[PDB]
């Protein structure tokens, strides 16, 4: 028991010791709405594809909830190393696991509703530039009112991050309360 509880306060001090890809794919979306512009000028004036430009968005999302979902999955692992490197409490270090995945939730679900705000944006920014559009200056605006959406989305990925740490931490004081 004594020896159990030199691992916990070791575990304790070790715990207490140790945005720019939402800007990307802001970019990658950016580049793609220009790329359909240019094939609606090598066409003529197609709103079809100013109706396809809002998916880019959707799959920017996806590709932010996918780097969550790998940072999710590293700090799974780094649980599950923790869990092995002594043997003190089995049953303890399977409890927070459960803790560990509802917080990813939640922190996904922060990502959902923050970057859907951000695409909401996103697409009235694109339907106000949308409302013939002399092509050069359209894309310079494009690139000025998806600036501004690509700030918002870093800002948005800074603070839900902050928030997952947060959230990664009051697990990390759990499994420590439960190994005590």
């Amino acid at each position: 028991q004594n020896t159990l509880l030199k691992e916990a306060q070791d575990e304790i001090s070790n715990s207490i010791a140790k945005i720019d890809n939402l800007v990307l794919l802001l970019a990658k979306k950016l580049k793609e709405r220009l790329i359909d512009e240019f094939k609606y000028l090598k066409n003529n004036a197609q709103k079809l594809n100013l109706s396809r430009i809002l998916n880019i968005v959707d799959i920017t999302t996806k590709d932010g909830i996918n780097d969550i979902l790998r940072e999710i999955k590293f700090e799974n692992i780094k649980k599950i190393e923790e869990l092995k490197t002594n043997l003190s409490l089995k049953y303890d270090f399977l409890k927070d696991d459960f803790d560990n995945g509802f917080e990813g939730f939640k922190d996904g679900i922060s990502k959902n509703i923050d970057s859907i705000f951000q695409s909401e944006k996103f697409a009235l920014l694109r339907l106000k530039i949308e409302k013939n559009l002399k092509s050069d200056l359209y894309e310079l605006e494009t690139n000025l009112d998806t600036v501004i959406f690509d700030t918002f989305k870093e800002f948005k990925m800074s603070e839900i991050l902050n928030s997952l740490n947060i959230n990664g931490a009051f697990f990390e004081f759990l499994n420590d309360k439960l190994k005590h």
